[PDB]
């Protein structure tokens, strides 16, 4: 039952469909080339060499090496971070970043011979995250071994929220100090009231198609669900679901089922004094901070239902590492098979610049423009056949939201309030052109970008020697150290994570690890912004120390009648001193960590999933499609950005082919015609 | 009728009651001294010299007057701030400051003489906030005049979303460039359906008695209502409405009452063309950019509609300023009234300190103990006889939960992660103290107190000649230039204010004032944190160019054959060089600008507001009270901190008085008695 191999987590997940998408695997659609173009030489632009990116590339690799002699593929990859893999052809960091997926390399001073590795960005497959191991697969075989990932009850846990400790492993109580404890009452009333029987009964409050989310789950995973199933559920249930339940937050939910079972006596009074609003209360905040798995779900409490729906189907919390030192050489990876793939087709040129401005324009075949600014901030204004954007959501922004929404006899664009050079564009219409005669239409697009929400994320890490586990005043638990702690401290998640350079003589100690509010209460000590340290050779001492300051909490143990501070305040003490750091998501350029869905956020979200079905008008002339997780729903994972790119490239093959939708190969061609598209043509 | 005087503001909200605390006016409670101490010579400590401390002083200062020979108040303030007003006996800010109400002054190098004020945080004030001009009554009399508040709608404003720009005066269509506007009939749409009707048939969708919500402000609103009506809000009908919609966002509540609208045919498909989902979402995403009389409130929209309905009731947007030159001074002013009223009986001493921790201990008579820190680190410990904490939420979580839920022998209290010294305390009770038995029950209140959501804000100011107002390329309406610009450029809302040091030659471009995702999306631009600049002659040019880089946007009008570069650009763009500033409360140790509650966050708040009310309890002998705008149902008001304040004094009053509620005035005794009690044994 554990995958140990990328083949193994490949094969588990190879079927699953997500609900918003739920007639097509996209593992399968990916299995072979998306389609075919006509006999040309493109020119391409990728802007981004994040997952979205990459992948994007990858699907134009295998579509290059169809076309006939004569034919090819060039791409212009523009990726602007100066620290990313694409231009690398004590805490370092230049050259491990692919957008998102970011590494910091501890070492004294011989950058070959590292202490640890502090994943910033991405670090937890999930199982069932298909298209994630398919090109895992693609990137390091089949054979290449996995990890658990050491989540919250994976490994020994502390869990404190308020007066209540729990030590745990798993969801066995017989594994867990207090078989008796409320948060195991807790966690199984909402688990109950969210996720229901997988078969029997039906007993969760929040059904989809009349039965409970386990039993829909298990049909999306399915190799042969039953004839309609799934075409039920994408264009009935599904969409039910959301009419009812995405104005319902997550914590309105879980305060929902609380009641119910406070009500039934399911859970009681939280002790002799506290009445029934603050029973309640003290449960739904108890859950709140132990979560579904990955630590709390607290500070994601004001997502929609329908995104916590989403990563329940998923099964989202039994994840895995990746076969690496670092998460970057996935990225890089899939990059150079890219090129492998094309089989000489496809040329790949990288600019370090960074693209202000997109837009339709002129006269010429390559009508595709894209306006940027290298390293001396001088300007760069190049036509392409058809561009990819992919870059998340605040970032796109400024890209497509300055040209209006309808033609222009001319433009100056670029960033003049910079000031920055600009470029005279002529017969000017915005690139994400979903009307000709509609600003509205554009509009609807354009607004929908710039209004979703990037979830707030921060990681406090430092280096400690893993032999500091060892020590008398580590607890341990069912035979092994506490390596997870997840607390209302205003840490809320900490991690002594194995070096993947290797049992190893250090740990990162991921001291603290937030989303959401979480990350806001500890902002204003970071010191620098977005990093601290800014230099490779610093240390953020100061910033650590705050958080070490946090951490001393006097803690009541049933074990002791003295109350002493926590003990974790003195793991992370042990900490050294040198290598200290905070990376802020927010005060990155991307504004933020990773796109997560708000009550009423599907209506924009969903329109930028299904963007690319714009091709299906072969009267509107746009180029330009957009690969990001920004545009899926899975924001906040791999597999959406990948996700996003498998729907950019069918987009442009049926754009290419001017609006055939046969071009695409029987696996792929759902990936345009399973969605509801964006604009209206004939049927059939 | 617009109101001229602080009087004329006073009377007009005096009898407004918050459905929360329906039984009680707080201007009434307020008129006379709270109530009566026994005789003695009192040691109190006020933490934090925002609006809550201060009015707490003065209140306390109006007791101590009425005090006996021989008896008295000593009070000592902690205020850590070192541009607090306190400590004060080109941009400057030292002495500039009460918390949250913020000044900054620019001058050319003497600061008696300047060109402008940039109010940085609060600067606008309900009609009907009757705490609030009872306050700046006491201040700066009755007679003291005052103005409109330049918010959107209240002058020629300009508003953009989307592909849809207008051009208006208030609601009348008479007063719209397009009287036909969209905008104007979805503002009609959402406020028939979230407001309602004062007479005639009830339209509201969201009733609360089963009547529009106009309906209830009117009674609220009363000199004599039902007694029974003001009950029946308070114990049935508010609670049932919370009951219903706590879990509903306002987002959410939008969406609901603009689908049933358009499925009426009230509203129509948008550009004759998108299909109803996309219909209905432009309309909800327009009214979100509009807003309700103050800009924007889609970045509000996670707030549960229990919260926006509480701003509905008080008719919030109809605001005026304050008869200063800086907001500031409305507090200096309070302070110094408070030691003229005290009468000789109460003393003032200002420690620039920073509260670490507070705990009851030892068995002395005195038994509130407060640690901490002077500005080199030295530390100080103090008792009292009672404490009042008047510091918002995030900042109040290290001070009272860190000392554990229940008794402890000793604890050696401090920041010992910052490596400060620590103070050993002995037969030690957390100062939150609900329960002698239970630890939930402080842990509860800890747990609240630490979840609160603190919004987050930002504001860009720079300094322009009033005059740049007069530029051709400036719209006008009536001879009046435009001055608000509300809009999804990125700047959210956008103000031309003219300055109070006088037609006056220069004006504050307020260039953006953000909330919540708004101001995490400028964030990574802003430079330096929490204000850009630093020093008082530095300017934050570079983080303003990306401000006016983000008005550098085509924008079509009406009748125009083309769009051109938004006529916002260049006005911002007039502002001068020097002078360019952002300050980002988010970043300050406040960990944003205001509580704003999330869905479910009534319990967490109220709990908060209920808190003083263990003063019933007489065997507790709890000497620490709450007073911030965090512990109100008005978290982003003056009112909210004010009732807070006049909440722990009537508090702080009943405790002195070993629980006997008859020491209250009157008037006064509904501000403890009107609530759930928090401590329901023992009963009280
Ligand atoms: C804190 C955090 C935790 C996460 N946890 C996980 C996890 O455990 N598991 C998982 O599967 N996923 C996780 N993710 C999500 C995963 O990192 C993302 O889904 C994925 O990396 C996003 O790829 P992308 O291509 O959409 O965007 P990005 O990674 O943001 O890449 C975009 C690229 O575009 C470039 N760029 C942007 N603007 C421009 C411009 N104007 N011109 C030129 N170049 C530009 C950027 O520099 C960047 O390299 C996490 C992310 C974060 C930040
Ligand atoms: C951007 C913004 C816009 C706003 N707009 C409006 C508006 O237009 N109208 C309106 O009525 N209100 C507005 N408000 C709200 C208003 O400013 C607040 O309600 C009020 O000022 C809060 O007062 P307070 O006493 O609760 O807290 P604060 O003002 O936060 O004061 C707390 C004080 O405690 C001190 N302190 C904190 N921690 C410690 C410690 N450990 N030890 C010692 N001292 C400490 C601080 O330095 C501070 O001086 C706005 C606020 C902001 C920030
Ligand atoms: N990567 C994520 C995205 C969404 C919510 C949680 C997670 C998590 O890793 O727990
Ligand atoms: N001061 C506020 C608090 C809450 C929401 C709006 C405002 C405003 O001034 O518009």
């Amino acid at each position: 039952k554990i995958a140990t191999t990328v083949g193994e987590a490949r094969l588990s997940g190879i079927n699953y469909r997500h609900p918003d998408s739920a007639l097509v695997s996209y593992p399968v659609a990916a299995a072979a080339p998306l389609g075919r173009l006509p006999a040309g030489n493109y020119r391409i632009a990728i802007v981004g060499g994040g997952a979205g990116g990459i992948a994007a590339l990858y699907e134009l690799g295998r579509l290059a090496a169809t076309l006939p002699a004569g034919s090819g593929i060039d791409v212009q990859i523009y990726e602007a971070d100066p620290d990313s893999f694409l231009h690398d052809r004590a805490i370092k960091v230049r050259g491990l970043k692919a957008g998102r997926v970011s590494a910091a390399l501890v070492h004294n001073g011989d950058p070959a011979s590292g202490d640890t590795i502090y994943e910033v960005g991405a670090m937890r497959f999930p199982e069932i995250a298909g298209l994630t191991w398919h090109y895992a697969s693609a990137a390091f075989g089949d054979a290449a071994p996995i990890k658990v990932f050491p989540n919250p009850g994976k490994v020994p846990t502390e869990f404190v929220f308020g007066n209540r400790v729990d030590r745990y492993v798993g969801s066995d109580p017989k594994d867990w100090e207090d078989p008796d404890s409320p948060t195991l009452k807790v966690l199984g009333v909402v688990a109950g009231g969210l996720v229901g029987n997988p078969q029997g009964e039906n007993v969760a409050m929040y059904p989809i198609a009349n039965v409970d989310p386990a039993k829909i789950a298990a049909i999306l995973n399915a190799a042969t669900p039953p004839a309609d199933a799934l075409e039920r559920i994408q264009t009935k249930y599904w969409p039910e679901f959301i009419a009812q339940y995405d104005g319902l937050t997550l914590g309105a939910a879980v305060r929902e089922i609380v009641t119910v079972a406070f009500e039934k006596g399911t859970l009681p009074p939280v002790d002799g004094v506290l009445d029934v609003d603050e029973s309640i209360s003290y449960y739904v905040e108890l859950f709140g901070r132990f979560g579904f798995g990955t630590g709390g779900f607290k500070p994601l409490y004001n997502i929609s239902l329908v995104e916590m729906m989403r990563l329940i189907l998923w099964d989202y919390s039994n994840e895995y590492t990746l076969p690496v030192t670092e998460n970057v050489e996935f990225i890089r990876n899939l990059f150079l098979k890219a090129q492998n793939v094309g089989a000489g087709k496809l040329v790949v040129q990288v600019r370090q610049e960074r693209v202000a401005n997109a837009c339709h324009s002129g006269t010429a075949s390559a009508r595709a423009q894209l306006l940027s600014y290298d390293s001396h901030n001088a300007v760069h204004s190049e036509a392409y056949d058809f561009v990819i954007l992919a870059v998340p959501h605040d970032q796109l922004t400024p890209i497509v939201s300055r040209s209006g929404f309808e033609h222009a006899a001319s433009q100056n664009l670029g960033d003049a309030g910079l000031g920055l050079e600009t470029h005279t564009y002529n017969q000017v219409y915005p690139p994400l052109l979903l009307s000709d005669s509609s600003p509205a239409a554009n509009a609807r697009i354009v607004t929908a970008i710039g209004q979703l929400h990037m979830a707030r994320s921060s990681k406090v890490f430092a280096t400690v020697k893993t032999a500091a586990l060892d020590q008398p005043w580590v607890p341990q638990w069912r035979g092994e150290p506490i390596k997870a702690v997840v607390s209302d401290s205003g840490l809320a998640a900490s991690y002594v994570v194995p070096s993947p350079i290797v049992a190893p003589e250090y740990s990162s100690l991921l001291a603290s690890y937030t989303w959401e509010d979480d990350s806001t209460r500890l902002r204003h000590d970071f010191g620098l912004y977005p990093q601290n340290p800014a230099t490779e050779t610093g240390t953020a001492d100061g910033m650590y120390r705050t958080m070490v300051n946090r951490a001393y909490r006097y803690v009541k143990y049933a074990g002791a009648s003295n109350a002493q501070p926590w003990w974790f305040y003195q793991l992370l003490a042990e900490a050294r001193t040198a290598d200290r750091f905070v990376f802020d998501w927010t005060t990155n350029k991307t504004a933020g960590g990773f796109k997560l869905d708000m009550t009423g956020d599907h209506h924009q979200s969903n329109l930028c999933f299904r963007y690319h079905t714009h091709a299906l008008a072969a009267s509107l002339d746009n180029r330009f499609f957009i690969a990001s997780d920004s545009y899926s729903h899975l924001g906040g994972w791999l597999e959406g950005a990948f996700m996003s790119a498998l729907n950019a490239v069918a987009g442009l093959i049926v754009r290419a082919n001017r609006g055939d939708v046969s071009a695409l190969s029987t696996e792929a061609r759902p990936l345009v015609i399973g969605l509801r598209p964006v604009v209206k043509v004939p049927a059939a």
